[PDB]
This record gives C-alpha cells, sequence and structure tokens, in this order.
C-alpha cells in the first residue's frame, strides 16, 4: 500500500534517522555494511555522481582521494555508484 522503509535485522548507523528511507535496499544495505550515515553517504556519494558525471569517464582510484578520507570508505559508495549505471571506472 504505502512506501516502507523499515526491517527487523540490526541495522547500524541507518535506523531512527532521515535519508535511510531514500536509500534503496541496494544503498539501504550498502551503508548498513559500511557504518555510514543517509544525508552523508547521500553527500559522499552526491559529490561522484556529479563529479563522474560532470567529466563523464571517472576511475575508482581518483574517487578514494577524492571523497571521505582513507579508501575502504570511498571504495564502498563508489563500488556501487561504479558498477551500477550511475558514474564510471574508466
Amino acid at each position: 500500500g504505502s512506501n516502507s522503509g523499515r526491517r527487523s535485522a540490526p541495522p547500524l548507523n541507518l535506523t531512527g534517522l532521515p535519508g535511510t528511507e531514500k536509500l534503496n535496499e541496494k544503498e539501504k544495505e550498502l551503508c548498513q555494511v559500511v557504518r555510514l550515515v543517509p544525508g552523508a553517504y547521500l553527500e559522499y556519494k552526491s559529490a561522484l555522481l556529479n563529479e563522474c558525471h560532470k567529466q563523464g569517464g571517472l576511475r575508482l582510484a581518483q574517487a578514494r582521494a577524492l571523497i571521505k578520507i582513507d579508501v575502504n570508505k570511498t571504495r564502498k559508495i563508489y563500488d556501487f555508484l561504479i558498477r551500477e549505471g550511475y558514474i564510471t571506472k574508466a
């Protein structure tokens, strides 16, 4: 009936907050794995979709030194957009 955005398993940092719903079940688990928050993961991810679409071809390494701070973090977010039909890894 109405759109629902909740589960039963033990979440991490995307439970009881805003944005977690805007994330699809794919992005939802994406954050529940890489302990992050919606508005932030949406911010970092927003910087990728905008820097990847601006030029067109983007690399996964360039993202590691671009957003977040280390790499395992950008690796998970970018790995989604990359392998997905969103940004690029060239």
